[PDB]
């Protein structure tokens, strides 16, 4: 039985207020999940591919003998996610995540602020096609803290890329699940997504698949 | 001019613990001088008092003669809002955002900070930090609503080193920033220093703000 | 198969350093061994900094795609430059350039180290192993890569060292279309087993590119 | 005032480039000068992007300090290495060493640019001038000194490309004693004049450090 999600993303993009109200469906044990939301304040100001990564880290799978510390937070009074995000032309991105869970469902309440998208900005036009997949690198800061960091980047229509330097830090309220603490080398997490989107309604499926070693 | 009052309230969390504070002062533009005393309200801070000197208005900046302070000019025009990303030695990170409103000889400024990623042994959370040094930051437009800052802070330890810190900030006017800063002349240099006088409940600076084309 | 010959020369904190060796690898394996000597006596700082100094045409590469810098080699080869910033606020420079003779890679590599503090992990005994990395790999345009990475070295009280490189790769013709008309990143996995005194250096890398990891 | 002599050898993108030549300089003024002229033809990219490249030991310091630069000249100098990342994704990599003699420095500059893309700036005549900067400059220990700032070049339709610029300048023997008492930053504000075709090259350029404006 897949766990439901429920999720607002509130925010503003060069002090332009946005809204968005949704969710969807995960199942940890596939690593898939997906979250279709709509716009409460009309027509989004920038690319709604710029949103595809903040529309639940809970829903990857691990590797044999590890377990997803996301999920293991679920029953230990969970976890945050701060995330840094600086994009080529200047733009900064930075988005909080925090999260409440129910029986069967998890509910987040993502804030976004983003800031210095120059007007020319290709987030200003339809030149975005698709968002690329990542590999992220996580280890661990201390007991309560890992830090992850990755390269993005979004294919455009012309043939070219817009890409961005991510920088996150995640902080459990209890320790960090054992597995995860104690490996002693990084855990990479590969992610990927296919985007259905309009300027008004958004809709992704995301995969997220964590490795010590590609097959 | 009589000095204009200042009302201030700083929001945020360090590492996922609340803190706020509230308070004011007053300042006079043309002397290039404020002051700024404020409480705590959720009990002693978390963190070093310091790192907060910087949160504690433009407004109050000297302009050389032919030049006029755009903050100060866009208090009648619409205003404007700073957002700033600030990376610190030891990973840390610090956004923050500032949002004014203003009367009739007052501004009234209502911050928010989120500091992530600060290691459990970093000087910040210590007592470790005895003042912070003075800047200069280096000012300049992208078209006519939006000015880019940046500069290298740092504060003294007490065994006689430093911690670092680097600044970007971004400024986003509601109209045309003042025509003495869009002239394609090069940069404007804003020099600010601090007094200080904080403990972990009770903050207090005077600080003066000098901006110049040359030394 | 192909053999390996290497030269290191450069300086760390102004301190000059020299190392020569090589090995070999098999491409088709994404393995390679390099061997090196230092020629001015023991090292001033960890070996461990340089591992991933002592060859990325020694990369496995998925069903469908050619090593673009295994390509290369019989088009007019590329350069490759990174900027590696240490956590400590220690920076390397290091620039790599090749020559190709019959069944051989001859390396002529130069670093430049600059920052390092006097109490950084680097002049310790602190460093135990690096630890593997996965980089993003995307065309700037024909003869272009840019690459991305965060690295870490495991530390003997169990701790990180950590550092982030960025690394740009150019190519003196284009780079093999199998890579420029990908339409997405190529990722690369990269592990090493090292073997070093301060005056003898020795790895063995293994280098998988991929798409999706399983 | 001291003679100066340079060279600046390097690439770009790939792009071998070599200039020589020199000046003059008079550190109680803050002033010196640099003419210098290609050797392996015009050069590829803006010439704009070498006038920080072609000496700090010719600022003014404040009244009771001494340039540190200039000081060391006697006791085993220093090496400066500078690493600038540009708004389109280039980065330099530039690294400057020193010789003195009686009345004379001489200059021996590497510089490494890589990572600028096609359609970069550099590689067009849109950039008309280097705007002025302040370099934060503080002790790392006693043997060390960190800079950093922002510097923007004037475009020719109006507006900026803009580069961070981190420097390590690491001293034989230990900084000036009025640099490392000072408890705080020095700030070195410069400004140059540029006289520049794509073989030839010239600089005149002011420095002046100072704790307050």
């Amino acid at each position: 039985p897949a766990m439901e999600i429920e999720c607002r993303i509130t925010g503003t993009l060069n002090g332009v207020e946005f809204e968005l109200v949704g969710g969807g469906e995960g199942t940890p044990e596939q690593g898939r999940m997906t979250n279709k939301m709509k716009s409460t304040k009309g027509a989004l100001t920038f690319s709604p591919y710029l949103l595809s990564h903040v529309m639940f880290y809970h829903f990857g799978t691990y590797p044999s003998g590890y377990e997803n510390p996301f999920l293991h937070a679920i029953n230990n009074g969970g976890y945050t996610n701060t995330r840094i995000e600086k994009y080529e032309d200047g733009g900064v991105l930075h988005v909080s995540f925090s999260y409440r869970y129910e029986a069967g469902r998890v509910i987040g309440d993502f804030k976004v602020m983003g800031t210095g998208f120059p007007e020319d900005s290709v987030i200003f036009t339809d030149k975005i096609i698709r968002s690329n997949a990542t590999v992220e690198h996580l280890h661990p800061m201390g007991d309560n803290d890992l830090d992850g960091s990755f390269t993005r980047t979004f294919s455009l229509r012309d043939g070219g890329y817009y890409s961005s330097v991510v920088d996150s830090h995640m902080h459990f309220k209890s320790a960090i699940h054992p597995s995860i603490l104690q490996n002693g080398g990084p855990m990479f997490a590969f992610r990927r997504v296919e985007e259905d989107h309009s300027n008004t309604e958004l809709g992704i499926v995301e995969y997220q698949h964590a490795f010590k070693t590609p097959d």
